[PDB]
């Protein structure tokens, strides 16, 4: 299995997360009123990590400049397709120099949680402060804490369209302190046939001290709120 | 990808048709109806290729004595355990021969397209006629007609059963005189993970006339019922 967004299972993103209900307009609506609670004259944003580029395509309607950063060239693709007049950069969420700074900075549906360890967060929450106005705002949604994760966890839902059904089905397992997410798809449609893909992630279980900690080593402030647009919550940190 | 009804295949098979929506009670209540307007004091039935004895399990019910023959050693365990008390060959419908007749003799659900070419259908159909009583009748539930099968097919359903999920999806396409039915199946369950299954087949598009000439041949007379169980129709011979 695949672990790097690409090929056709960068091609199937928007439909399988779309499908299961996530809603990227009322997620970037949120944002940008979190965002201008915390920095009422907000007007650029950058997002890492912005996969197909779903974010950025609906904050573009409330901030004047948003830009994007991307490591899978794929993922990428379809970004710079959706938001043709934005910069979006291919890149490391752990080790990235743009040379300008945003209002907002953030790093949305816990990818933060493809890094590896306490140094890598700390890396990347540095490069988010390097990247913040002073008084702008970073804001990370974290994947799960240790405590609220359930091993064993399947999601399976299919969805149809433009005559190509796609079924995807996942399971989860505690893998040391992460989650192994192991996530299946069949793709039938009347032309094409029927063909079977697979990736599998490690998406790490940081605990709340974890990205507390990097936070402040970055110079940032730090809050955590409950909830958020998937249940695990969303942090956010003030320069300063 | 098998062809053989085996292995995992065989055992996914009855929660997968359920979840469909198949009802062979329903099936074997219309069954045995048809079968005594025919022959009135009907009292022994034999299903050939029974699969799990689904069919044979209900007509149970209707018939003083079923019996089954089926070619799949691992379909034919599943029939055998449902069926405890019934005779279940494992044999092959193109040459059996079991010593004795029965009132009815039934091959169901398409079993029949299995067969390539007029010499199989016709020496199937042979078989049945050898297997029936004077006063009895052979029901033999067709695949589709070439003129009315829909290439280019896709079903996807999901069903679960017993904590486990489990998601069929087939495309078929015409590959000649046959359709070509590809399945994938993804099966996931909080303790077992997920595992990825898949069978093809090729089930003959006969048409309409050479099931006829098989009946004929075979000293039946033979009669066509649009519609049917699953929408093939379904033909009856008589002897005579
Ligand atoms: C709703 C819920 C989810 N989970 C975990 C279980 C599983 O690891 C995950 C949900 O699985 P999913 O719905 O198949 O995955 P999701 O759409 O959230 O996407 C996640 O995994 C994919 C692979 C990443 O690209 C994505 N960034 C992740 O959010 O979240 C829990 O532990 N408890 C829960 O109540
Ligand atoms: C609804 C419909 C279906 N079809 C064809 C398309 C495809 O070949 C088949 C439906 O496939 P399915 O629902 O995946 O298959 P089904 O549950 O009927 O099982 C069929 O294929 C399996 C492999 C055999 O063991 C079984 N004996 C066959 O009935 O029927 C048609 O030609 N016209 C139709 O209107
Ligand atoms: N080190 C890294 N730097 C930047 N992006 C990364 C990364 N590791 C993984 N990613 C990206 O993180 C994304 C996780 S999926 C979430 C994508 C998008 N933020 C959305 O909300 O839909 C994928 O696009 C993946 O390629
Ligand atoms: N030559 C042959 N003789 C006997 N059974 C056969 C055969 N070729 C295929 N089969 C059986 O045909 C079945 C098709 S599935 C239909 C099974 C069952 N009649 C039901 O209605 O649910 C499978 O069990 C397969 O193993």
């Amino acid at each position: 299995p695949q672990a790097d967004y690409s090929g056709e299972i960068a091609e199937l993103y928007d439909l399988v997360h779309q499908g299961k209900g996530k809603d990227y307009h009322r997620e970037a609506a949120d944002l940008a009123a979190l965002v201008r609670r915390h920095s009422p004259k907000a007007a650029s944003l950058l997002d890492v990590a912005c996969g197909t580029g779903m974010h950025l395509r609906h904050l573009a309607d409330s901030f004047g400049t948003v830009e994007g950063l991307e490591l899978s060239a794929d993922m990428l693709a379809i970004a710079r397709r959706r938001n043709p007049d934005a910069v979006l950069h291919h890149g490391d969420m752990r080790d990235f120099s743009l040379g300008r700074r945003f209002s907002a900075v953030t790093c949305m549906f816990s990818s933060i949680g493809a890094l590896a360890g306490q140094a890598e967060l700390d890396a990347a929450l540095e490069r988010f402060a390097a990247h913040v106005l002073p008084d702008g705002v970073v804001v990370v949604e974290p994947w799960w804490f240790p405590e609220n994760f359930t091993p064993g966890y399947v999601a399976a839902g299919t969805v149809e369209a433009g005559g190509t059904t796609v079924t995807r089905v996942s399971h989860s397992s505690r893998e040391g302190e992460a989650t192994r997410i192991e996530v299946h798809y069949l793709v039938a449609g009347p032309d094409r046939g029927i063909t079977h893909h697979e990736e599998s992630h490690r998406i790490t279980l940081f605990t709340r001290e974890q990205y507390e900690r990097a936070f402040t080593a970055a110079g940032l402030s730090v809050e955590f709120m409950p909830g958020g647009p998937s249940g695990r919550g969303l942090f956010t940190g003030l320069p300063g």
